[PDB]
């Protein structure tokens, strides 16, 4: 993979890859895991999200891609998708502000940038 | 894609995607949502596995896929992974035999075939 | 591949690929072998255009990419390029309007579609 | 591109490229333009290889890739093929050896990696 690292549940600034996106370039990921968006026995989460019998609002407590910060939908994974905007990937646990500090545990996120953007001419 | 569809977590012989794999071809998987392998408010899964408050042997109640009556590791999903053997891909909620009576959901997947073998020569 | 197929020097409308493309699909494309865009022994062309010994206006006697009726560069091939506009994909070796009757011979093309436009959300 | 650059037909060692290939990784190349492999008027070649007017022996005086002292056919290019073998890729202009001295131009090539190889387990 173009990047391969842990993407951990309490950081709320998210996991920087490094990886510097131009818009137009696509991008496959996929994250494998589970990490504690609280304390209680229930808050376990996915990478799609936390586990339906304790569900949050939409998008929190799910692995989200923050670009020039703008966030996307990641989840369990994508497949070739186009970027639409330039910046670096932050790869984000995507909690309420101020609520990481009960979070542990850490996905396992693979990174590929597919096609650096060049069109037909 | 060039297969999208679902995964039922009820089906013991899986899910036939119709893709005719050959080895030496390579793929890639994206797998999301949630699935119970039980009635109890507990047996949730991600494509990944059970949650790990309810733990489960190794590869059991995970997506798997088929190919010529072997099994290879899937889970949430993977990226340009080469095909080893020459067959149909199934994918399959790989619960223990005789116990998906009490299973229910299904997983949305993904299937992107990268590449059909071809060698340099 | 995605379309194999031989594009004909003669042709002056192309040969249809059948393939149906979208704005923001990617592409690649490898074309191989030699035509003749006349009858004198100079007038030889790989896709990328007439042997540099009897040279022709920009674009003229090169293989080319045909989609709602604009034309864009490919010649020996392209890799993963963004392609602008929905159309089927028409290969043309791009020779002056009423000139193809002194043509022959055919390139051994291969596309392949990389992806389909699905953007991050 | 995971490398672009030149290929000078005189490199009776040919162009290094720098990427090391592992059996299984696949890639994809496509080669522009034309040299000489002679000062006569009509020695030029595409790197599919001589023009037809002026045919050489087979293989001579076509691009090749160079991985553990093996000579693989590339030409014009190739999409999403399998590395046979571990080694640096080397771009070549396969002229008979001894003889590039009276070679002059270069080819504009750009390679992809497309994969490195993982096996499904
Ligand atoms: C409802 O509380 C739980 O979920 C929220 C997000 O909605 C926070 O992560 C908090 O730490 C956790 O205990
Ligand atoms: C421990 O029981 C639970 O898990 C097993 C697999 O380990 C079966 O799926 C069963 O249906 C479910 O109730
Ligand atoms: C100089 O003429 C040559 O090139 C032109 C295109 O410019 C036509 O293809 C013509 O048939 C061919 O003989
Ligand atoms: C027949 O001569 C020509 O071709 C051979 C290869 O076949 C050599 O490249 C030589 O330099 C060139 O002049
Ligand atoms: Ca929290
Ligand atoms: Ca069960
Ligand atoms: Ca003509
Ligand atoms: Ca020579």
């Amino acid at each position: 993979s173009d990047w391969s690292g842990s993407v951990p549940a309490n950081a709320e600034n998210g996991k920087s890859t490094g990886l510097i996106l131009k818009q137009g370039d696509t991008i496959s990921v996929v994250a494998h895991g589970w990490v504690k968006y609280g304390r209680d026995n229930v808050e376990w989460a996915a990478p799609d999200g936390p586990v339906p019998n304790n569900p949050q609002p939409s998008s929190i407590a799910t692995l989200v891609a923050k670009i020039a910060n703008k966030k996307f939908a990641i989840g369990n994974g994508v497949l070739h998708k186009t970027v639409p905007v330039d910046g670096e990937l932050i790869l984000l646990f995507n909690d309420v502000p101020g609520t990481f500090g009960d979070n542990s545990g850490e996905f396992q996120v693979e990174v590929i940038i597919e096609s650096r953007y060049s069109p037909l001419k």
